[PDB]
């Protein structure tokens, strides 16, 4: 049994990690960038209120 | 140790979040829509007053 083949796999473990890492970050930024949008809209929802002024 | 399994869980963390998010919103709208009803009834409680007029 040789670690030469272990290397072959170790790539695969690392690569799928990096890809998941890659996407999760992308998934994550979008998560964040979405989380920001709802917040901006959220404040804009309340503060965009319009009012009847006087009689 | 592989992040492949971490993904499996990451779904679960997200899903229960979305379901809680889903329900909390539903719980929340009802909270609001209830909070509105008591207000409408609240003003209607005071303003629905009836009066004896004159002798």
């Amino acid at each position: 049994f040789s670690g030469l083949e272990a290397a072959i796999v170790l790539i695969a473990f690392v690569v799928v990690a990096a890809v998941f890492s890659y996407v999760m970050l992308g998934a994550g930024f979008f998560a964040t960038q979405k989380s920001q949008e709802v917040t901006y809209s959220g404040m804009k929802q309340a503060t965009s209120n319009l009012i009847l002024d006087g009689m």
